[PDB]
């Protein structure tokens, strides 16, 4: 039905918010440490001195095991 597509979309819109904002690739596991975003999987978060969103200076990336991880 119509409502399939609807409800696929919402789907995969709320799967790609949880993707790294940044390679777009893997799920984000990575907070950037003092200011708290999380947008970033390791790879990408170990690259940046600078929070992405908010500018601040990263002083170091905390891991974050979160209930929607999956492998
Ligand atoms: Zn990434
Ligand atoms: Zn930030
Ligand atoms: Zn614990």
């Amino acid at each position: 039905s119509q409502q399939t597509r609807v409800l696929q979309e919402k789907l995969r819109k709320l799967k790609e918010a949880m993707l790294c904002m940044v390679c777009c690739e893997e799920e984000i596991n990575s907070t950037f440490c003092p200011c708290g975003h999380t947008v970033c999987c390791e790879s990408c978060a170990a690259q940046l001195q600078s929070c992405p969103v908010c500018r601040s200076r990263v002083e170091h990336v905390q891991h974050v095991y979160l209930p929607t991880h999956t492998s």
